[PDB]
């Protein structure tokens, strides 16, 4: 017997989440214009169908770009996920908070590159959420003076 | 199994705006001074302040701006800033900052604001797996990049 079935429930990690730091081997792959220079947005796990969605942002060319990457986990363990080249990442760490994963891409000239990444979650919690809408109902403010600062479109710029 | 213990200035680092809501909605929509992007804030026990650093497109160009709140005896926090304000804190915590801001213009026209700010918190035990993996892999410190004060400082 090799090792067992790991009851996975990642689910409820979804949501806004942000990239603290990626290493790589390669140090091209991530410098200014590099592909692997992405700053996430989101991320969606499905524990049914066994995928990861990452949703983030990276700039090609002197223009950003907002990319969807949907990755498929493996009886191995792993993700498999095409970017690039051909992906496989594994989340070493993982809680509540934090994501530590570790990625292999091998390039379209068969060049391997390993990157490590640090990525914090953006928790929004239902009591400080309550509070806000009761407070602004208290002054008076319509919903729809209220803007939504974590999903849009328009904002600042890393680089 | 231990935690920081609790300071007020344990609170500084990078913040982040989720909601703001206001009584006039032309000061937050599409170059209004008040849809601002939080960076970092910065609280000081000793003298009563709090540095606010976020970015607000002005002109169509994303502006970097800086603005020291003072405390004043009853709690509450004066700034200069689009003319005068009083923001008060209504609820905070290690991780959300809930507050109320009054601001009266350059022609006496008054806008209540509300705001929901979440901070983003970066543990110590998370950042030394993350430098363990980075060395387990053959990874040069120098083949890494710091994203998060990238965010904090745009341009
Ligand atoms: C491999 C998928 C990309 O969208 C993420 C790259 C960052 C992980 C180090
Ligand atoms: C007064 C300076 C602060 O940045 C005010 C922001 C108001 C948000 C509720």
């Amino acid at each position: 017997a090799q090792e067992e079935e790991a009851e996975q429930n990642l689910s409820e990690l979804s949501g806004p989440w942000r990239t603290v730091y990626i290493g790589s081997t390669n140090p091209e792959k991530i410098q200014e214009n590099g592909p692997f220079r992405t700053y996430f947005r989101e991320l969606v796990f499905d524990d049914e169908k066994g995928t990861v969605d990452f949703y983030f942002s990276v700039k090609r060319d002197g223009k950003w770009k907002n990319v969807h990457v949907k990755a498929t986990k493996q009886d191995d363990g792993t993700y498999v996920a095409d970017y690039e080249g051909q992906n496989v990442f594994k989340i070493v760490s993982l809680s509540r908070t934090h994501l530590v994963a570790h990625n292999i891409n091998v390039d379209k000239h068969g060049q391997t590159t390993e990157l490590t990444g640090l990525f914090v979650k953006l928790n929004v919690e239902d009591e400080d959420l309550e509070k806000f809408w009761k407070l602004t109902e208290d002054k008076g403010i319509d919903k729809k003076n209220v803007v939504n600062f974590l999903e849009n479109e328009n904002h600042p710029h890393p680089e």
